[PDB]
């Protein structure tokens, strides 16, 4: 059921069958949060999941595609991912079809990109710490003193969040590890996003876009507040298809909406089965 970093929502028969649907996890979440999606696919369609791993976007689909390859060979490719996961797919399917296999469907859930791209620079370090300094002033009801800039901006995004965890950390009492390790690691998944080197993909590629993002997301990053008609992606994809499906962000994986997600995509699929026979 779980093998490492794949997880098994429903199992290929022991030959033939459907091609499988790979999924990518979400920042700060697993895979069973497509268990709703895989529920409107057709019956008897495979289902895996890829979790968490290290690197930059890239870094991690050099980890997943040679894991692809053993599971699903040559092909047929099916790549879908909600949030971060939509990137990881993207990112998968740039680095199989470089290795020459067949990618038919590439499904991201609301993986929009920042309407506006964001600069990587000293500058944004201090100007995103003090938004995250003013932010805690007022839900927490104190005032923050002056922020290391010098310190800060040399380091990467781990290292940053780290860096102002470990400076919480002196303090006060001991947080416990699991609400330190969950908010690291989704802050740091999410920044991954920022710094990935996007390709051009030369295949079919389906965006499912929510009308925008939540609240929580703009506060992270407020370059979010804006979307784009492709959502970012039509400089890289020139066979784009979006598909509206309403509401918030952080609801697309969710009951109703995922139901236009799996209407939408079981057509697709029912047309891939159709090809193959």
């Amino acid at each position: 059921q779980i093998d490492g970093f794949v997880r098994t929502l429903r199992a290929r028969p022991e030959a033939g069958g459907k091609v499988p649907v790979f999924v990518f996890h979400p920042a700060g979440g697993s895979t069973v949060v497509y268990e709703p999606l895989l529920g409107r696919l057709p019956a008897d369609t495979p289902m895996y999941g890829f979790e968490r791993v290290e690197g930059s976007i890239e870094e991690r689909a050099q980890q997943y595609v040679p894991k692809l390859i053993e599971m699903q060979g040559d092909g047929p490719y099916v790549l879908v991912g909600w949030s971060l996961g939509g990137v990881l797919a993207y990112a998968c399917a740039i680095g199989l079809r470089r290795l020459g296999k067949d990618v038919r469907f590439v499904g991201l859930i609301d993986a929009v990109r920042a309407g506006e791209e964001i600069p990587q620079t000293k500058e944004e370090i201090r100007k995103r710490w003090d938004r995250y300094a003013a932010f805690a002033e007022k839900t927490f009801n104190v005032t923050i003193p002056a922020i290391p800039y010098e310190q800060l901006e040399e380091l990467d995004d781990e290292g940053q969040v780290r860096f102002v965890l470990d400076a919480v950390s002196q303090s006060g009492v001991q947080i416990p590890a699991g609400i330190i390790e969950h908010q690291r690691t989704s802050y740091l998944d999410n920044r991954a996003i920022d710094t990935a080197q996007i390709q051009p993909y030369d295949g079919h590629v389906t965006l499912y876009m929510a009308d925008r993002y939540h609240d929580d997301a703009i506060m992270f990053e407020p370059r979010y507040a804006v979307r784009q008609p492709d959502g970012g992606w039509g400089e890289y994809v020139s066979d784009l298809e979006v598909v509206p499906i309403g509401g918030e962000h952080i609801q697309a994986i969710d009951e109703p909406i995922i139901a236009k997600v799996g209407e939408h995509m079981s057509r697709a699929l029912g047309q891939i089965e159709a090809d193959r026979t």
